């Protein structure tokens, strides 16, 4: 509904997910090991603060807590075959303050989304055992 | 405004066409490398053309038909005899995909647009197209 969605980068495995845009991403938690297992996002939508759980439940958590006036302004990673499956094998974000990651240890086809104007407001993609694919909502 | 990119190097001079009402056509000049781009578009009742990059290469026109929009951009950038330039460049509309054009591989980048469209360009250019980036509209 006026949305701008770029991606998803990755494979066609797993099931579709789409959190829609948020008023405020509070934190992003990337679960990884060899590969990107999953992503938890906690956010406020119309007053309510929710957490959605994407991908699978393996891997080690890596939390990005957004400070007041800190926004996600970049996403990059790599997707490739992980013993049969095209999943996001490395995943990273940058904010207007600091860069995070990349998380994951499997190299593959790089992708990169530098945002010169605007910010990330939400996520979509595909998840199964791991993060098959990830994509992003943009707003000014 | 939503500006994404630019992908490529830091050589050349910065260009910025701003967002347009409607992309009419994109002409991609390439050889070994992406030399340049001509973008024809409408702007507040005026129709305009901008050249970004140099004069080398063979052109490939993407002419946009009725209710056809740019919903994807992809290519590769790399060091080409001393300068980091777009070595391959491609686009997709809602109806079909184009190219990619250029014959020099490098670091890939891809911008699929699930919702929204490309409404304009910015980046860097010299005698080749050093870098390209994109304005996004809903
Ligand atoms: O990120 C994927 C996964 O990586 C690591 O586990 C490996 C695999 O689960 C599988 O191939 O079994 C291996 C046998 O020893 C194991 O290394 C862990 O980091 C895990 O938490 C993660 O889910
Ligand atoms: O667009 C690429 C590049 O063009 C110009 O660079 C010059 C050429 O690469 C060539 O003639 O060799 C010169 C010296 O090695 C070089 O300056 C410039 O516009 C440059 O900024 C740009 O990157
Ligand atoms: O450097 C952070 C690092 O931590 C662990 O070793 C794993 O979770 C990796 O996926 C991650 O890359
Ligand atoms: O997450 C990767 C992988 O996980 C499971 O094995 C299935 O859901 C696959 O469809 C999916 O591609
Ligand atoms: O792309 C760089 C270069 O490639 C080829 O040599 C030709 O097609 C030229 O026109 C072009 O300038
Ligand atoms: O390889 C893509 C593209 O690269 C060059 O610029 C030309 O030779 C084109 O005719 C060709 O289609
Ligand atoms: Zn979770
Ligand atoms: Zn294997
Ligand atoms: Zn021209």
């Amino acid at each position: 509904n006026g949305a701008i969605k770029v991606g998803a980068w990755g494979g066609n495995g797993g099931s579709a997910f789409d959190m829609g845009p948020a008023y405020r991403i509070i934190s992003v938690k990337i679960f990884s090991g060899d590969v990107v297992d999953a992503v938890d996002v906690t956010f406020t939508y119309y007053g309510k603060t929710e957490t959605r759980h994407f991908g699978g439940s393996g891997g080690t958590p890596h939390e990005i807590v957004l400070q007041e006036g800190e926004y996600l302004v970049g996403m990059k990673g790599e997707f490739g075959n992980y013993h049969g499956v095209v999943v996001v094998g490395k995943l990273g974000f940058s904010t207007n303050k600091k860069s995070y990651g990349p998380f994951g240890n499997t190299g593959g086809t790089p992708f990169s989304l530098p945002i010169a104007a605007g910010k990330i407001s939400g996520f979509f993609g595909r998840g199964g055992d791991f993060i098959d694919a990830i994509g992003v909502y943009l707003e000014p």
